[PDB]
């Protein structure tokens, strides 16, 4: 008796004493007092304010500098616009849904905002793995005539795609569901209830695999193999201050990569290895969102690790933000 069953939601809050209402229909302010919804919308209003012009000028210098539009690119550019697809269908919605206390919008906007919220963080993290994939086949040349070009990029934006609708779609049409989860201002895959009309547990090990376990395993052996290589090849052209240099910035820069990464989803692990373990007890709408809540801020700090540090965008940015000049 942890939380309040209804159609279409899951308050983690007992009805024992006979307060908890819809998180369609009433504010939850049993779950969380007024001021800590404030902060939650303040926490929005950062995510928006710093995330919207970061990604959208992704989006304009690669318009007005033609070095940008490389195929290697590609797939940053679709990370920009997936973190937009999180600025407007995750962080709008829940600043306005915050500041009435519940999800005011009701089921038919939960599964909007779930399906866009979910598909923007979705095609966020396979471009990660894609950029990664693509950086590792660049490098390390596991093909032995090959070369990477526009019609490569292409598919793996598509790819991207397609990982990402097979994630967000199906609880749409009746594998998993999305509900309001946490303080019930945002919608999302249902990790919280066992609904065995849409087989949610065969969803979650779907998740966790397809979507959790192999997402690190790429990453971590593309950019190992990656870092093996140029070690490999510098260390045969000691000779060569300007090699050794490089060596040093591509394992400084995969190091960055892979820590922005695990910062990520270690988390996630956390919360679950505890939830595997003492699965006894009740979890607080905080607990089982805690990963969601700082995974928010990916929005911001992907396009900085991945952009801003990106040598050519860099001065391009600085070009455009100074009217021309510089
Ligand atoms: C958490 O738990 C609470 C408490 O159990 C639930 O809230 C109750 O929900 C029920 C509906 O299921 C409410 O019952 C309905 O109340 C209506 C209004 O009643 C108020 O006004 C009348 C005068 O009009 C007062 O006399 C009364 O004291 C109330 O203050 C009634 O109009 C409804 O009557 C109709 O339905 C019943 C059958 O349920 C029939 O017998 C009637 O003839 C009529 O057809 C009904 O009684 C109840 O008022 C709610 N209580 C509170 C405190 O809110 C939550 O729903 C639950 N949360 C979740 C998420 O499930
Ligand atoms: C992009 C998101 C849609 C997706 C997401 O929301 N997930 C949360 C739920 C999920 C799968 C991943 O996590 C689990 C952990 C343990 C057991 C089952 C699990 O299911 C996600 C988020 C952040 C990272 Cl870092 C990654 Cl790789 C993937
Ligand atoms: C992000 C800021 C972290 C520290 C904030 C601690 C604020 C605690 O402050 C207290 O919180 C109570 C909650 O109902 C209020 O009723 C009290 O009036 C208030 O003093
Ligand atoms: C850009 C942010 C704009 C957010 C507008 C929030 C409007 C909140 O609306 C308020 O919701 C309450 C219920 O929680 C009602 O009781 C109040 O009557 C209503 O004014
Ligand atoms: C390094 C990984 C970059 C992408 C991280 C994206 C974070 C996605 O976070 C997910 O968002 C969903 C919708 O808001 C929520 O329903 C999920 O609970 C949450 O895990
Ligand atoms: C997921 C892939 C992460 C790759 C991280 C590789 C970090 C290697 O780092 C290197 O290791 C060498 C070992 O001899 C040290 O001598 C070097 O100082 C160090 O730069
Ligand atoms: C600094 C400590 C923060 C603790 C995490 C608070 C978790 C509250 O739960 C939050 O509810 C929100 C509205 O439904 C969702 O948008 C967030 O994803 C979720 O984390
Ligand atoms: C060239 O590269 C620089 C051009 C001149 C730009 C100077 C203005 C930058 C100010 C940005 C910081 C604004 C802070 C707003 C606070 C919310």
């Amino acid at each position: 008796m942890c939380g309040t069953e209804g159609p279409n939601f899951y308050v983690p809050f007992s009805n024992k004493t006979g307060v908890v209402r819809s998180p369609f229909e009433a504010p939850q302010y049993y779950l969380a007092e007024p001021w800590q919804f404030s902060m939650l919308a303040a926490y929005m209003f950062l995510l928006i304010m710093l995330g919207f012009p970061i990604n959208f000028l992704t989006l304009y210098v690669t318009v007005q500098h033609k070095k940008l539009r490389t195929p290697l690119n590609y797939i940053l550019l679709n990370l920009a616009v997936a973190d937009l697809f999180m600025v407007f269908g995750g962080f709008t919605t829940t600043l306005y849904t915050s500041l009435h206390g519940y999800f005011v919008f009701g089921p038919t906007g939960c599964n909007l905002e779930g399906f866009f919220a979910t598909l923007g963080g979705e095609i966020a993290l396979w471009s990660l793995v894609v950029l990664a994939i693509e950086r590792y086949v660049v490098v390390c040349k596991p093909m032995s005539n090959f070369r990477f070009g526009e019609n490569h990029a292409i598919m793996g934006v598509a790819f991207t795609w397609v990982m990402a609708l097979a994630c967000a779609a199906p609880p749409l049409v009746g594998w998993s569901r999305y509900i309001p989860e946490g303080m019930q201002c945002s919608c999302g895959i249902d990790y919280y209830t066992p609904h065995e009309e849409t087989n949610n547990e065969s969803f979650v090990i779907y998740m966790f695999v397809v979507h959790f376990i192999i997402p690190l395993i790429v990453i971590f052996f593309c950019y190992g193999q990656l870092v093996f290589t140029v070690k490999e090849a510098a260390a045969q052209q000691q000779e060569s201050a300007t090699t050794q240099k490089a060596e040093k910035e591509v394992t400084r820069m995969v190091i960055i990569m892979v820590i922005a990464f695990l910062i990520c989803w270690l988390p996630y692990a956390g919360v679950a290895f505890y939830i595997f373990t003492h699965q006894g007890s009740c979890f607080g709408p905080i607990f089982m969102t805690i990963p969601a809540f700082f995974a928010k801020t990916s929005a911001v700090y992907n396009p900085v690790i991945y952009i801003m540090m990106n040598k050519q965008f860099r001065n391009c940015m600085v070009t455009t933000l100074c009217c021309g000049k510089n």
